[PDB]
């Protein structure tokens, strides 16, 4: 009765027409300029991509198809007896642009349970990886290796007409989402629960719940945390490194598996998703040097040492946001409700009072406020997930939702190869006169 | 006596100063505008990046630090008794901006021989991969898995001051270049020469020569072809999918292994590097349908069928070039000298007379001329490398030279995170009025 694929089939042609006409009227309209400083500055401030699923406001934070986090929390379907939004529902919203019914949500849950299966070659590879190989590397290689299963890759090789790309992208996307938790959980078990098994998928549970069972966690509040985590880490517009990388690779017609694996390699960078892990490592050294209950002046000192040593303070700052990330606020509120007295949380809370002032004093950061990565690990640690090198894997799993939702649209809308023009310093100087 | 690392140590500070001053004077100078059509069109025509190593001219083709291909052919050091430029020399040029001496070239050759070694976990993974897993996927996963060895990753984790990033990038870059041929050759042997071994590196040979020996080819002309191939596939400015992907991932501080693997995933796309393989598959179906010696009218028909079926004609067209790719011309000239009567070459030559006219007649392609991918496989096939699904691996190996040369510079120059702003259609319409 419910079939997302049938819903998209109706939506596609209309969006195609609307963009066609808009472009007819305003294709040559200028929306901005490019300066020397923007080229040298990693395109900061350049409007360079169309990405439909979410849009980030520098002051207000992210909107998912027009809704803020508080709105989603409020509108999206929850688990029975639950309080946090189910990521399945967030997926529906991103893809269709409409708030799903609970019935629609349960269909997604079933679909993902049905498609969850790992090929033996992938199981083998994971089982043979050494324990010093970083979890994000293990994740990316496994996803790359899953491409033997790609339906898009297969149809392409068979000569499918370009107009049908979206259909095969959608299949691969739902298959990949389905398989992610099995990949991620097998890594977790092999690394940290050596000799145990992930077990099997229960077609009757929500995606987050099967995931936490495979991770081996029983706490019900942990399940709720996982639901919220996976929902809020989902998408963050198109120019962030992971999304942009998936977009750019997907534009060459690489299949969703290859596109998502490349994105993971970008998420593994210390300036991107790896910050969630870095925050915890920095806090551990903190508590270690200073010891649990530090004074304000000592925290300052410690922050300064980092800055003075030519390092960044993880979890603070943003390329676009200019105010406190609502994703951070959202986490804080969860902590205040569930683990108000945890000492680490307490430390994280104290840094909120300090860090921004030091960054401001330093005068370099454009945004001295915290970002999502500053509050995520702390929540995880409380529930027993102390393996900090694994944190980014959770972010990867969530991020699949948003990048794949857009990927289906990029192909539906016929977006071409992403290929800007580059310039050398010497050539740019000439273009101007030099300096 | 020769030490590239010492050469870079002197060059870095000067370039830093020159860019600093230029930016002081012209940072706010506008170099272009952004239109609606550019955002929807994968940034076509947008000047968006600084990339130092090579610059592409739409009419004249690529220049490597200011030199054209014919110039390189002429200036770069050759093998003893050789005619084609050694890629080692091309690497020196890209990195320093100066033409190396043969003595400098031999140092690179030795250095790469010395650093060539594979960790057992990587050997194991390759040996367990199934034969239906595409060679490019196998390559990317192995490179990702090599990241356990990253020196950059390690130094970062130790808190290295940002000013020294370049030094560790350079080490990883030389290590990765060194190891590429062993990875690539082991895949080749496992897939197509099952039961045999790649053997060992001869510290006395050039990089291309150790590579062809590991691939198992004895023909001396094959060695010369490999030298030229690896030289010309090296770099193609910064906005091409593979280079741009390495640049973007590297900008988040992911190590060179992760950055290069992500790039490979972009090179594996049918619209990018996979075209070299696609051309051969299309030619095989051609010769199969029509049979070896086709007439012009029949080739036309065959081209039309492709176009009419909603597919691209591989090997023709470009996002930036507007005339015949000099890399194509360069290949043709090699063919004319060495394999003038090969029937496939002959076919490729015939298509040159036909394809462009049909594309022009169709009126959609901006560039109806051939690109590099249209002529590369044919050369390979002649020498016995008939495994067309493997062709893109060779391109990956070459491409490492250029993207890694730039990567060292990106970190030396302190380029920040690549993070443009995205927009939804709805938001863009609002920005204007709509349409
Ligand atoms: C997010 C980030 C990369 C944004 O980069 P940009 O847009 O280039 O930041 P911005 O324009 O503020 O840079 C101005 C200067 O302040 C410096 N600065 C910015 N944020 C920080 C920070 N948290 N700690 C120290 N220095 C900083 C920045 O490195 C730059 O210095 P320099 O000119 O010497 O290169 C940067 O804020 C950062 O490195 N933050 C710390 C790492 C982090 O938390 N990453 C996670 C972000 C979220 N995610 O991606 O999952
Ligand atoms: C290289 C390529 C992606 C450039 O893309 P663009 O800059 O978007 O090309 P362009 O501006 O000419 O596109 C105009 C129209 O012509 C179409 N067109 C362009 N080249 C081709 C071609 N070779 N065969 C059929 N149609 C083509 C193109 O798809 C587009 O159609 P639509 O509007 O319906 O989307 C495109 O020429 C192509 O698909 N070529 C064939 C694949 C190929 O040879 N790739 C290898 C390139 C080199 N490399 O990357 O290693």
């Amino acid at each position: 009765s419910t079939n997302l694929k049938d819903v998209l089939a109706s939506l596609i042609p209309k969006e195609q027409a609307r963009i066609k006409t808009f472009r007819q009227q305003h294709g040559n309209t200028a929306v901005g300029q490019i300066t020397v400083d923007m080229s040298y500055g990693g395109m900061r401030g350049m409007k360079g991509l169309i990405y439909e699923t979410s849009v980030l406001d520098p002051d207000e934070g992210i909107r998912f198809r027009g809704f803020s986090i508080p709105e989603c929390q409020k509108l999206l379907p929850k688990a029975g007896g639950g309080e946090e939004p189910l990521p399945e529902g967030l997926f529906w919203l991103l893809v269709t642009g409409q708030i799903p019914t609970p019935e629609q949500v349960s269909w997604v849950s079933k679909e993902w349970a049905k498609r969850a299966a790992l090929p033996s070659h992938v199981v083998t590879m994971l089982d043979n990886f050494p324990t010093n190989l970083h979890p994000m590397s293990q994740l990316s290689a496994a996803i790359t290796a899953l491409n033997s299963e790609s339906n898009f890759a297969r149809a392409y090789a068979e000569g499918i007409n370009r107009t049908k790309y979206w259909e095969f992208v959608y299949e691969d996307a739902m298959d990949l989402i389905a398989k992610l938790p099995c990949v991620a959980a097998k890594i977790y078990r092999n690394l940290y629960r050596a000799g145990s098994s992930i077990g099997a998928i229960d077609s009757k549970l929500d995606w987050s719940h099967n995931f936490t069972n495979m991770l081996g966690y029983t706490d019900p509040q942990f399940t709720e945390l996982m639901r919220l985590y996976l929902t809020i880490h989902s998408d963050h517009e198109g120019g962030n490194v992971s999304a942009h990388t998936s977009h750019l690779v997907g534009s060459a017609l690489s299949d969703p598996y290859l596109s998502f694996a490349a994105a993971m390699n970008g998420l593994a960078g210390p300036l991107h998703g790896l910050a969630n892990q870095e925050v915890l490592l920095w806090l551990s050294q903190l508590q270690k040097d200073l010891g649990a209950d530090a004074s304000d002046e000592k925290l300052r000192d410690y922050i300064w040492n980092t800055l003075n040593s030519g390092r960044v303070v993880p979890g603070y700052g943003h390329a676009v946001l200019r105010k406190t990330d609502p994703r951070y606020t959202c986490q804080r509120e969860f902590a205040l409700k569930h683990l108000p007295s945890d000492p680490m949380f307490k430390l994280v809370a104290q840094l909120y009072k300090i860090v921004p002032n030091v960054l401001l004093e330093q005068g370099k950061a454009k945004n001295p406020w915290p970002n999502v990565d500053a509050h995520s690990g702390v929540l995880l640690q409380y529930y027993g997930m102390t393996e900090m090198n694994y944190y980014t894997v959770l972010f990867g799993v969530s991020r699949a939702l948003g990048v794949l939702a857009q990927l289906i649209w990029s192909r539906a809308l016929g977006f071409p190869l992403e290929r800007p023009k580059s310039m050398s310093t010497a050539g740019l100087e000439k273009l101007s006169a030099g300096g």
